């Protein structure tokens, strides 16, 4: 085995559907490429500016065999470290690298780890509607798909103040009302209950709406309808208050697809708060501090739902799909269906049949970035106005 | 009070001297135009982008006066946040909104906050050398200047492998070697005291170069010698082991500059880990978080030292000013002295007087910013090739 | 900005309507005047003492601007500190020393702290009636005004000790029943739901009235009527038992109403054994405390809902305001109409509409002190015969 | 036994030598009189203003054989409580009516308690001064007085900003260098062991003078010359931290003379981190408290060190004495001599023998009130320029 020099490092914005989607290319001397996830969607101009003037011109010349050390110089390299930008940047190298190992060795990324613990990961997507009537249509068109895990949501939450009894004068942003949101959810699963019976998995999003004690009610009030999974119950900065979830209700609690910083998960994995952790792969760093946080989880007994939104390169769904048919203690994928338009930009990604994602059979990543098809859908602007996410009398609440 | 609306926000590189700067300009329809500093000098880049490209269009045509909404708005309106570019960006945008604030009710920063706590804030600065005839030397020329406090490093840490015993073919990178740097700093406090005797302050910065053992024990060896503060002795993702560095030693402790997350400091505040904070203010967001964090700290008992280095305009170097006028607990302002040029881009910012930093008395920040003597001093692409900081097996290390 | 110097420090009781109400005013040589809250309705002769025959002659020739000095410096001026009267005297003078900040700044209170974090508070008030008639009566009334959030008490308690099965020769007291008191609360609790449905906010002030069992119990047996909060389940040295009401029920917890001394919030805060904060701002110091503890909240989720009853100025009841809109985590504003007369006395205080108080427009505080017609209203002794409360067997119980 | 009716209660200050004394006097329709301490010399006319104006009004006609109930009642009267004035008002109170008990019983007070558990009380006093050879007068003067007991201090802390090296434009406050104090003092103690020996039991007092790593480090340096206590190392707000004082030293610690609230000593006692209590029994409620405060602290093994400057009446000293020579865990009592005029005004009060005082013999306190001679000492206010303390940069300190 020879030295495997890196000859450049490139990335690329495309929006071949609704999300900007950052893809990271590293080209080799030996003229081997690697592709990797770098999505942040709602700051995809920052990650660009980090990959193309500060890591580009650090790691041309390295060799690419050395994953590791090259994982560990780039976390530190601009001495502070650590958040969703820096992490991005990042992961879109790393994976990149993984993914010229793969190729190199012969092997699919997830044989390099050394190889299945399971034959298919599980899936799930996501059912939503604002009435009963429209909810149970998206549930229904799932299962038509052979899903036995689906992520339910009744209602939707932000629009304007007028909709609610909000003060006079009231400052632009997506208004909601955390009460109504509770009731709804509470009704929502009794409904589903009643009218699917009590095999179907039904998963959850409370995406911090709450304040903690109202994270602690409506864990309990919850707790009859047995859910998969209630996630993001509380924002990562009250995450200690997990403490009182767990002493009222024994709902499956997942959490951390905000996460970008180890000091977010420590206590929380160590104390047992969460049953599932939901890391966006390329918001902590990629696939390198991914297998080595996997492994931190299994020796406390979490288990693995790493984040699969549409804001990420069918790269990074590959990605999930390797370290989810590998590693042990891997739960399930959440998992949003593509374009056309999106898997043409980048053939290859896994697919779901019937409810499970299979073993990727191609070495390395096995997704390819079609670079001319990438400039026929250049990035776009986009105003993201529910992160402006304001309670009734317009407090800015964690969106 | 009329609403005072944002009618541009700029950011601008400029490296007057050393070190490329980052700052902000916030102009508004009333011609009230303030400046923050967003000084992340290891990635200026990808600050401007953020702030050009993001903040700009979210803030034009808001109301200046509500700084509170407006910054946590600003920080979750990426949905993911914190980190060191997020924070830095926020930063020069919230700073300049309070230098605003300062200007409208015609009264300095610190005065706004409630006014004075002390009648000067104690200031110290760096002294080193490679040899003690050359730290006494640099000691000597503070010592005349009035300084009580200085911050004393014996040799110089990080150069090539062949230096020491390094294995053959290392890696590039700033080696060198703990056993080293730990022995001549203990013999360094013993040196200093036998010249300079009890009474001088004597700060030592660790920069993260120990193992959680290492800390520990240097810790208990320069006890007998009385430090002013023992900085950064761990890094942040191993703050877990100062319960350690507690049991085994009285030394004070300071650490934070690092920090970009509030879960970095939440539990080591809490539980009374630290005696100094240590946190460089536009990394946590701005003026608007330090004052929490500050009352935080207070809580607790705990003193504040916010960073202070070259790489910081002089706007950071006022705002720090005024916080430590203000808080009741701040200690003390790491001070580095500033060309005339720095000065002539940034007029206005405070000037240490016989160890001593003095109360502001222009209304807001009191800092100005040429622009024109600015877009001379144009961003220099630089290696900062020590923070790619090699053990002697070639082990990279927190740097 | 020049030095604001302190003229003359005065003391008025006066009593517009039922209580006895106590207000400070800082006069200077510039001509600027502040007014500040330092109401403790049963004790308002010794307030008046510290203030006349202590703080004027410490006070009088000192700049105003230096708040915090001058609250720092107060704080220990005796010694001895902490406690109802000392911090009612301090922050009388603490409120008008910020009112007089207002005003040389041209901005309302709440815009020198930063500005505004909602567009309005919420408010609650007070129902209460000895039948469900009644009660329901005054509830209606409430929700005619447009309040959303009512606190809500069935039953009155502290009576003739002759109305229970009390011992022979009894002393004098309001005696009453625990028992009682639990039970209709718990009646009344179910019998508002069936009445009124679950989406008006419910609130209820246990007032300290039981035992720690008692309190766990009564806790658990309201958690399914989903209370806004439950206030005072504990007196402050019973906080610990806290813990326990927090293993046995999810309601939220609201406390701190009696609190004068850091002692009694600090562990409480820390442990998350409360929802919401209580405090009395002229109990805690004044604005310079408040400002303090409202962050450390923060720091651990807990919200504010700071004490609003008739004993209290409008002074008082506009500070409330001005913190409740800047502060991040305030919650709801706890408000009791004013009569015409209150109003003549105290001018410019803030009114509810449709259950929002807005934010205040004038500069400072924004509540004026007329001086004739308060004299026109002088202090009257009251017995207060309330806080001589006695249970079935004739035991003094913290009121 | 028949009610023991009160028929008035009054309060007088007076200054027979140096303190502000303030003394209540109890008449019953019986014709026995008692009398009290509620000596806050910093605040004497507000304790008189809550004495006259509304105790008195309140107890009249009531029954003062049962000082438990109206112990109880008094504590919760005015709702809010605790605090040094409320408690001072009420122990001058609670003591008188445990003297008119005493005399009914024809008992002195600590018979009533149950009786003896030593033959003497240890005492200590207090030495000082700014050179050793002053110092040394000191103590030799105490020594031949037959103490074996003594609280030493070196030096003199709190003057003119113009004695250290301050800033510009100093603030008036007694000014003074926590550096300065710390190595005095370690030098003082070493100078004693070298003069007097290893027997001598030498006490001192840091009264808050410190920060909290300062307290941790003085704790270690003094460890070597075996303190019989190091009293007041840290303010009651810092407290938490006498974990790290325990964790790198074995002095014992005292602490407690500002304590007037049970929050402030609850949590010290029960984790046993000290071992000497030090309260003011007036600051804490008088006798009844008192009594319970002692058997709190014998469960964790604490023993009793009541707070006996100057600034109290020789009625609170005899109080002390009773105390103990009764409680089982009592171990010293803090002694300051009184002059001729002093003794005049409160005949009856122990004198130290032999570094012993022995058991009082006439029934009740055995302290008298001479009303004439009382007069002749009127209030003289002052202004205790000490509480003032003001650190080298102008920081105001606990005093
Ligand atoms: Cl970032
Ligand atoms: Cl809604
Ligand atoms: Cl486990
Ligand atoms: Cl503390
Ligand atoms: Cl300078
Ligand atoms: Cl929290
Ligand atoms: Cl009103
Ligand atoms: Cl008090
Ligand atoms: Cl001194
Ligand atoms: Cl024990
Ligand atoms: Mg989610
Ligand atoms: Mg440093
Ligand atoms: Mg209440
Ligand atoms: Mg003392």
């Amino acid at each position: 085995m020879t030295p495997v020099i890196i000859k450049n490092i490139e990335c690329f914005i495309t929006r071949p559907d609704r999300h900007n989607l950052v893809t990271v290319r590293v080209t080799t001397e030996q003229g081997i490429t690697g592709h990797g996830c770098a999505t942040f969607q709602q700051r995809p101009l920052a990650v660009k500016t980090l990959v193309d003037e500060y890591l580009q011109p650090l790691m041309i010349g390295r060799d690419a065999n050395n994953i590791e050390d090259l994982w560990q110089m780039m976390n530190v390299n601009a001495y502070w470290r650590n958040g969703p930008l820096m992490n991005n940047a990042i992961s879109g190298v790393d994976m990149a690298l993984w993914d010229i190992k793969g190729q190199l060795a012969g092997m699919p990324l997830y044989q390099l780890f050394g190889g299945k613990s399971r034959d298919a990961i599980p899936a799930y997507s996501h059912a939503s509607g604002e009435t009963l009537e429209a909810l149970f249509a998206s549930v229904d068109a799932l299962i038509a798909q052979g899903y036995r895990h689906i992520r339910c949501q009744l209602g939707f939450y932000g629009g304007t103040p007028s909709a609610l009894h909000a003060p006079d004068n009231p400052t632009p942003g997506a208004w909601f009302d955390q009460q109504e949101y509770m009731s709804n959810t509470v009704e929502m699963f009794h409904a589903l209950r009643e009218k699917y019976g009590w095999k179907l998995h039904i998963l959850h999003d409370v995406h911090e709406r709450l304040f903690p004690q109202q994270a602690v009610q409506l864990a309990k009030q919850l707790e009859p309808f047995q859910p998969y999974f209630i996630e993001d119950i509380l924002p990562p900065q009250q995450s200690a208050w997990l403490e009182q979830v767990r002493q009222q209700s024994c709902v499956p609690l997942a959490l951390g697809e905000l996460f970008n910083n180890p000091a977010e998960w420590h206590d929380l994995i160590v104390n047992r708060r969460i049953d599932f952790i939901r890391c966006h792969v390329s918001q902590i760093g990629g696939i390198t501090p991914a297998l080595k946080l996997a492994h931190l989880c299994q020796a406390f007994g979490v288990r693995l739902a790493w984040h699969g939104p549409g804001d990420m390169t069918p790269i990074g769904v590959a990605v999930n799909t390797h370290l989810n048919i590998h590693l042990h203690n891997a739960a399930i994928q959440e998992f949003i269906p593509r374009s056309a338009t999106t898997n043409d930009v980048f053939p290859g990604a896994p697919e779901v049949k019937e409810g499970f994602v299979y073993p990727p059979v191609q070495p390395g990543i096995g997704v390819g970035f079609n670079e001319a098809l990438a400039l026929a859908h250049p990035v776009l602007y986009r105003p993201h106005e529910w992160t402006q996410s304001r309670l009734p009398d317009g407090t800015i609440h964690t969106p």
